[PDB]
């Protein structure tokens, strides 16, 4: 398949080189398979999502995503314009209240809640999990996460966005799962990515359209957009049987377009996300 005029990120992680437009992927698209986005909630009837995408939990009054942030990132994951993963279910748990803000003890109780619900869930090809949030260390924080990513759950989560090593920053600093970093269309790091040893891989972060509430559309930028065309990727991957939830970060950096970037320090990993698809 060819998406012309795709989101700059989109035409990027089907490429090898920066300055394309058209997103090529292979038609299964991610059916079969979830992906959990764990943030402000998500719109679940914006027509983007055709049916495909459902509030399954939320910590606060509503379930509405009242914010925009949550319903962004389930865009790009899954979004039929604006996504990755463009066959996947989507399922939205508001962990954030609708200032974008939550408490870890909350955080931590939406990832319990994802590894428990994934079995009430069909999911045949896989589950992921979209971790667009984070804040200081949190060795609580980061063992939910790796009990999340334990439960064979693919664990994507943003590096954040304080242009500083990640190490200090949950659940980014969590080993097991898969940390994303955010890049440029012209392949530079995003001047508010962290970065650091822990780091798995980037994907595009700056200026990247989806979904938003009210049924609309908008560009932003951070780790927190990065990290969705990660899930969504993994998604697609699982779909088309070339990994598994355990195996999907190796796999994405095994596959990974190397040396692209500029503005890596030494000792962080220079890998963009690519799906490797072959028309
Ligand atoms: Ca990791």
């Amino acid at each position: 398949a060819a998406q012309t005029n795709a989101p700059w990120g989109l035409a990027r992680i089907s490429s090898t080189s920066p300055g394309t437009s058209t997103y090529y992927y292979d038609e299964s698209a991610g059916q079969g398979s979830c992906v959990y986005v764990i943030d402000t909630g998500i719109e679940a009837s914006h027509p983007e999502f055709e049916g495909r995408a459902q509030m399954v939990k939320t910590y606060y009054y509503s379930s509405r995503d009242g914010n925009g942030h949550g319903t962004h990132c389930a865009g790009t994951v899954g979004s039929r314009t604006y996504g990755v993963a463009k066959k996947t279910q989507l399922f939205g748990v508001k962990v954030l209240d609708d200032n974008g803000s939550g408490q870890y003890s909350t955080i931590i109780a939406g990832m319990d809640f994802v590894a428990s619900d994934k079995n009430n869930r069909n999911c045949p090809k896989g589950v992921v999990a979209s971790l667009s949030l984070g804040g200081g260390y949190s060795s609580s924080v980061n063992s939910a996460a790796a009990r999340l990513q334990s439960s064979g759950v693919m664990v994507a989560v943003a590096a954040g966005n304080n242009n500083a090593d990640a190490r200090n920053y949950s659940p980014a600093s969590e080993p097991s799962v898969c940390t994303v970093g955010a890049s440029d269309r012209y392949d530079r790091r995003s001047s508010f990515s962290n970065y650091g040893s822990v780091l798995d891989i980037f994907g595009p972060g700056t200026d990247i359209l989806s979904t938003w509430i009210g049924g609309s559309t908008r560009s932003i930028s951070g780790t927190s957009m990065a990290t969705p065309h990660v899930a969504g990727l993994a998604a697609y991957l699982m779909t088309l049987g070339k990994t598994t939830a355990a195996s999907a970060c190796r796999y994405i950096a095994d596959t990974a377009n190397k040396g692209d970037l500029s503005n890596i320090p030494f000792g962080t990993v220079n890998l963009l996300a690519y799906n490797n698809y072959q028309a």
